[PDB]
C-alpha cells in the first residue's frame, strides 16, 4: 500500500537479507549463487559501509516488518546509470506490492541521486517479473543469449531499462 | 531560555541518525537521505578530533533531544564558518528557531572569535529566509541551480552575519 | 526428502570440531582426529570468503545437525571438485546416504557449473565405494599406500562423476 | 599476420599503459574518462595482482615493439562469461591487425579460460568497430540506449556475442 | 593557442607546483596561505590518488614546457558541480592563455565529466580575473562580503558561474 | 651427464622461472595456464619461504647454465608424500638429461626428505612424460578421467607412483 | 578539611571530569573552550597514559566525593617547571578546600616531582583566584596583555609563581 | 637588506639546521638542549608535516645562501597567539639582517596568519636582543624568575609582545 | 582405566593447565621454573594455536574430570622424532592411570603422526617415572650429567626412547 | 609457614595499584607514589614475556593478599638481581618479614639458579637494614643523595647476599 | 694457529653462509637439510637480532679470509646450558683448526658467556668429529639411537659435554 | 687537550661504536659482553632516538678524527641522577685526553642537564679507571662485591660518586 517505506539497511536488519541469500529460489531470479555464510555477508557489509557505488534499502510496511530489499548497484557518476533488483519475501509475495516498491527506487534514482538510467536484468523464464517493469515503463534494450547458469543450464535474460525525464515527467 | 546547546556524544547518535534518514528535514540540508548508522558512527569515530567543526546538541530542561545545530568548515585564517540547523518535526513550531539560532552566534564568536558566519537556505523556504534576515544574516548570493532537490534543480540564498554586526 | 542442505555458520562450530576430534570418523576422511576450536575457528575465518570452497551442514525438518559436506579443490578452469560426506555416528544407518550425496552433486552441477567431482574413500570400506559406485561414480584410482591410517600403509580409491552422466 | 602474440601485461609496460588511458580519441570509445596519474594505474595494477577475475594482454609483434592491449574482465566462473575490450596503439593502426588480435583472445579464452561466452560493448559511432566484430563471429544481443555519456552528449552502444560453441567450430 | 593541452598532474611535476603554492603573489589570488613543505604536497598527492572529488590538471604547450596548473575541486555528484581554478605561471602570463585555459576547462567538465554547474571564486580586486570569467560565459551569483583575510586586509569575491546548457548550445 | 645439480630456487633466477610460467608449450603439460606476471610469481615466492610444504629446485650445468626446474610439492608430513613436477628449458630438451633430473629428484625425497611416495601427474597424450616415468621406476596407478581442459578440449591424465622401498633397494 | 586527598586520575573518573569540561562558566577562567566529547578526552586520556610530562589528579574528601582536579602539565625535567591548574567543582566551591588543595600540588611538586618552579596563570578578572594563590605563596611574574579570548574580548591575566625551597621551607 | 626572503622549510635544509640544533652557543639563549640527532630532527619533523600550529622557516639571501630561521609556534585559533623566535647563523650575525626578519616574521604572522598577538621570551643576559625586539616594536609584559636552567645556573627570562594593533599601523 | 581419553588442549582447559604450571613439585620434575601467569601461558597458547611442531593433550575420565597432560613437542618430520611430557594431576596420581595415559601417546604418535621414534627426559631422582616407561618399553640411551638446575643443585637426568615398530607390533 | 609466593595475574591488579598509589609505601621503594590502573595494567600487558623479572603476589592459607615480591633486573650473565619487597600496612607488624625474604631467596638461589642478590634501603629505614643484616645481607653502599624523597635528599644502603651463602 | 679468531655474524657474510647451508657434505652430518633460500637465511636472520639465546660465529684468520662458522644455541640461563656446533668451510679443512676453534668457543660460553655445560651432538660415522672432541675434553653421555635420518637411512648420534668446572681449570 | 669536543651520536658513526662494542679489551671494562651485531646496535638505536633518559656522544679532535664515546645512562628525572662510562679508542689511549672528556661530560650533566649526582662503576682491577676518576672529584661510595663475572672470574666494582655543588663550586 501507500505504507510502503524505504530505508539504508542496517546491522540489525542482517537475518533478514541472510535468510533470502540463502532462498535457492529466490536467489535463482538473480542469478546469484544461494551460498553466503552471516560471516562472508556480514564482512561484505562492513567493507561497503562508506562505497559511494551503492544503496541497499530494506524494505519495510507500518507494522515494522521486514517486507523485502531493493538494490541500487553499479552508480556511475559520469555517465549517471545504475543496476536495479529487488526481492519480496516470501511470507508478503503475491499481495501488490511490486509497483510500489519499484517505484521507489526510481523516486529515488531519479528525484534523489539525479540519475539519467537505471537498468534491470530478467530472466525470459520468469515471465512475470517483465510485464511488472514494462507496467513501470521499462524497454527492453538486450536479449542476452545464455548469459548465466541458472538451474542445470544456459538461460537468457532482457535488460531493460528506463531514463530519467520518463520517470520524472 | 530552557534551550541548553551542547557536543554531540555516542548515546546521541540514534537521534542523529532517524533524522538523518528522513527527507522532509534532509532536503533542507540539501543532503541525500541515505546513511546508515555504521557510516554514521565510523564517520562519527574519524572527526572526533577534527577541530574543523563543531557538532551541537539541542536539549531542553526536562533534557529531551530538541534538535541538532552544526559549525562546519571552520577555517582559522579567514575565521569563516558555516552554520546548519535542524529542529526535530516533534519540536517544530514552538518558536525555536531565534534562540538556538543566537547560541549559535555566541558559540561562534564569543568563544571562537570568529569573523563570519554563513549559511545556504532554500528559495522555496520562504518562512526561514526571513528568519535569518530577522536574526541580521543577509542574502550576499542567488545560487542558480545549486542543489538537485525533489525532482529539479534549485536556488538557494548565501546568507552571511558578521562577529562585528552580532557583538556590535 | 526431510534433508535441507547450507552453508557453514559460527553457531555450527561445536558440532564441526566434536566430529573433527573423533578417531572413528576423521579416519575414512584419513585427516588426523586433532584439531582445537581456536584452530577450528581461526582457518574458518580465513576462508571466509576464499571461493575454492563450499561448506555445507546437513539439518532434517527438526532442524537437528545431521552431518556436513564439503566441496573443496573447486578449480575454476578445468571445473573439477572433491567431495567429501560426513553423517554423525548419532544419525548413520538411517539411509541418508544416498539423498546427501545427490544434493552434493545437484549443486555442483546444477549451481556451479562443474565439469567433474572426485572423492577419495578407503579400501578397507567395502559398503562405501558401492554407494559412490550405485549414485554413478566409478573408480579410476587404485592409491596405493596413499594414507597411513591406523598403523598401516592403506589403499583408497579415486573415484569420479561427470556433470554429463549426473545430468544425463 | 602471424608475428603478433599476447602476453602478461608487465610493471615496465604501464608507461605504454598510462600513454593509451589518457589518450582522448582511444578512451572515449571505451567509454571511461581519459585521466589517469601513473601512480593510479600502477597501484590499481598493484592491488589486482591475484585478481583471478581478469587477464590483460600486451600485445607486441616480431621485434617487441608494443602494438596495442586486450582485456578480459569480469571472469565470472559460474556462468563461465566474461567481457572483452581492445585498443590498438594509434602508432599500429589500420595495419589489419584487429582480427589476428579479438582471435588470439578468443583462443585464449575458449582454448585456455575454458569460457562460455565473450562479449563486448560497441558504439554505433564507430562502425569499423562494428564491422570487424561481425567478420571475426560475433552477433548482436542488445542496443543500449543513451548508457553512456561521451564527447558532449548522450550515446548508445550495441552488445555482441560468441560462445564457446561458435568459436571452436569454424 | 592550440598547442595547449591538459594532462593529469604527476608525480614529476609536483615541483613545479611546489613553485607556485609558496610564491605569494600567486596564491592571493587563490584564498590560500603560500606556504606548503614538498612534503605536505606530495604526501597530500599520495592521499588524494583515488579520490573522485578532483580533477587536477596540468597544462603543457607544444615544447613540452610547464604553463600552469588547471584544478576541478569538489566534484559533487548529485547536484554535478564542481569549482574551477587556475594559475598561469609568471612567466606565461599575458600572452593570451587563459581564455583558451579556461576554454578546456569548462570542455572537461561538461564534455566528459557530463556536470551541470561550473562555479569560480574570484578576487573582486582582481577584476583582470573577473573579465577573463565573463567572456567565457560565465556569470555573477554571489558577492561574497569580507571572505577572505588576504595581504592584512579582509576582502571580497565573486561567485561567477556557467551552466552546462549554455556551454554546448 | 653427472654436470647437472640441484640447488634450492633464488630470487635471481625468478626470471628464468617466469620465461616457463608463461610459455604454452611447456605449461600445458603442467595443466596450469601459461599466464603470471613478475609481481604475482615474485609475490607468491616470498608468500611460500618458509613453507615447509613444498621445495622448489633450480637445475644447473657444469657452466651455471640455467637448466630446468624441479619441484616437489604438497610435502605431506603425516602420510610422508609429494607429488613431483619438472620442466626441462625447450633449448636443453631431447639431450637426455631427463632421468639424471628425475633421478636426482627420487634421490632428495627418499635419501634426505625421508618421504615414502613420490608421486606424479601425467598427461596421457604426453607419452614421452609417460616413458621417462617408467624406467625411472613409477608405476602407473590412475587414469585420471577428463581431469584437465587444454588447448581447446578435455583430456586423460596418468597418475604413476614411485614407492620409498623400491628406489633404495 | 585535612580529610581532603589527592589521586592519580582515573577511567572510572571520565564523566566528573567531562561534566566539568562542558562547563561554559568553570571552563571560563581556565582560557579554555567549553566543548570536548567524551570520546575525544576519553581518547586524549589514553594517547597520554604514559606521557610523563603531566599529572592528572582527582580531589576526594573522605566520603569519597569527587571534589575537582588539580592539574601538572609542561613538566620540564631539565629547568625544572610545571603550569598548575585547579578547578573545584560547581557543588564543592566556596567552602575553603582551595588553600588546601593548592598546597598538595606544590607538596606533591615540590615534595616528590622534585621541582624547582610551579606556575600558574589566572585571569586579572577572576580577582578571587589571584589572592588565594598569592596567600599561598606565589608572587606576580607577568601581565599578559590580551593573551586569550574569553566571552566576547581579549582578556588580561597574571603569570605567578613559587619556588621550590620557598614552599618546602 | 631587501634581499632576504622567508620560505617553508624543507627537507634538504635539515644538514643545515641539525648544525644549529647542535651549537652551544645559539641554543643556549633559546633554553633548550645543544642536544638532537639528525633522525631526532628528521623523524620529528616527519611527525609534524600538516600540523597548523606552526609555520618554519628557512631564510635565505639573493643567492640562496642560508642565513637563518623563524618559528612561529603554538599557533592557536580562538585566542590568534603565537610564540616567535629566531636564530640568525654564526656566519651572518652582526651583519643588521635581525630587523628585516623580525619584521618578516610579524608581517607573516599578521597580514597572512591573521594572529592577534605575537610574543617573545627573551633573556636577560641578552641585552641586544631585548633592544632589537624593542626597535621592532615589542612590548615586555613579564620578568619570570629563574624560569630556565641555562650555563651552570637559573636566569630569568622577559616576555615581550606586539598585538596586530600595533604592527598594522606604524 | 579403560575409560581414559585424550583430547586437544582447548582455551576452557586453561586454569587446570596454569594450576599444575605453578605447582613447584609437579613442575619440578619437568625442570622448568614454576612460574606462568595465566597472561603468558594464555598467550604462548594463541602463539602456538597453528605450530605444528606440537600437540598438547588434555587427559580425561568418563564423568569429566580433567586427569593430567600429555605433550608432544619438537615434532620433526624430516627425522621422524618427538619429545613426551605427562603430568598426572595432584588429585590424580597414584591411582594406576600412568602406563594407561603413556600408551596413548605412541599410540597417536605411532598410529597417527606415523612417527619414527619417541624419547623423552627424566630425573634419575625421580626413579619411579624410569620404571614407569622401561615397563612400557622405553631404553636408555644417555646419562646425561648435570644437565638441569633443579632446587639447589645440577641433577642428572636419563634421555629414554622406543621406536616406532617396537610399539606397533 | 602458612605464607605462599605466586606470580602476578590480572585480578591482581587492584592490589597493586592500591598500594602503588600509598606514600608512606612507595616512599620506602623510592618510587613516585602515582600510578593509574591504565598505566598498571599497560605496563603489565608489556612485560608479560620480559624474563628479566619475576613479579611474586604473597598470600595466605585464607587466601587473603598479604603483600608482593619483586626479582627485577635478573641479569642472565653475571646472575645478578635486584630484590624489593611490600608488605600492606594491614599486614604489617605479624612477624612475615623473615618469611618472606627467604621464599625470595628460595626462589633466587634454588630455582633461577642466581649468584646475587642486591636491595636498597632507606638509612633512615633503622628497624628494616637489621632485617636483611639478620637475613645475612650485608651493606656494601652507602649511597649518598641517591634518592629524593620526603623533601630532601636521602641516602640509601646497598646491601648482598650470595647464594654461596643462602645455601651455605 | 693463534691468528684465528671469532666475531658477531653480521649481514654481509651471508653469502658466505648459504653457500654452506645448501652444501650437502657438511649439513649431512649437521642432521640439518641441505635447502635454504638467502631469503629465508636473512629473513631468519632478521627474526632472531635480538635473541638473547644464541651466539652466532664467523670466524676469520689474519687476513680475513672466511674460515668457518661456531654456534652456540639453546643457550638456558636457569641450568646455564647450550648446544655448541661448528662447521669449517670446505677450503680450510685439514689445516689442525678445530681445537682452537673448539676451544675459543669453550673460552667464550665459560669466561664471557659463564656457561654451566656445553654438549654437542656427533655422528658415529665421523671419527674424526668424535676424535677432536674428546682431545678437546669432551664426555660422552649418550648414544642416540636412529635419532636422525641422514643419508638414505637412520643413524645414531653421541652426545658429548665438558663443564664450566673441567675447562676453566685444565 | 682543547681540541676535544662532544657531538651526539650519529649512524654514520655507528660502525665506530661497532669497532668498540665488539673488542673484549674494552668492553671487559664496561661489564658487557663483547658481541653485538651491526643490526643489534643499529636496531637498538632506532628505538631510543626519543628516549629522554639517556644522552649518546662522540668524542672529536680538532682534526674530525674519533676519539672514544662519552654516554650518560640511566638519566633519571625526579632524583636528578645519571651513570657515567667511557671508552677512549685503543689508538687513542694513554695520551691524557682522559680527564679533559671526563671533564667535558661533568660539564654537560651539571651545567645543561641540571643533574644533581653522576654515578658510576669501575672494576676494581682497573685501577687506572679509579686514578682518573678520583682525581675529577669523584668519591667512592659502594664496593660492589662479586657483582660482574668477566674473564673467567666475578670481579668487584666501586660505585663512585660527585655532587653538582662539588662541581660548579
Amino acid at each position: 500500500n501507500s505504507q510502503l517505506t524505504l530505508r539504508a539497511l542496517e546491522r540489525g536488519d542482517l537475518r533478514f537479507i541472510h535468510n533470502l541469500n540463502n532462498n535457492r529460489n529466490i536467489m535463482s531470479y538473480w542469478f546469484e549463487e544461494p551460498y553466503e555464510s552471516f560471516d562472508e555477508l556480514e564482512e561484505l557489509y562492513n567493507k561497503h559501509i562508506h562505497d559511494n557505488a551503492e544503496r541497499r534499502f530494506v524494505v519495510e510496511d507500518a507494522q515494522k516488518n521486514l517486507i523485502g530489499l531493493v538494490e541500487l548497484i553499479e552508480i556511475n557518476y559520469i555517465h549517471r546509470s545504475a543496476e536495479f533488483q529487488i526481492i519480496i519475501a516470501p511470507e508478503h509475495q503475491g499481495k501488490g506490492f511490486a509497483r510500489t516498491l519499484i517505484n521507489r527506487a526510481l523516486d529515488y534514482s531519479f528525484t534523489i541521486l539525479n540519475l539519467h538510467k537505471i537498468y534491470l536484468h530478467v530472466a525470459v523464464e520468469n515471465p512475470k517479473a517483465v510485464h511488472l517493469y514494462e507496467e513501470c515503463g521499462f524497454v527492453e534494450e538486450g536479449h542476452l543469449v545464455e548469459e548465466f547458469f541458472i538451474n542445470g543450464r544456459y538461460q537468457d535474460v532482457k535488460r531493460m531499462y528506463i531514463l530519467q525525464s520518463k520517470y520524472l515527467n
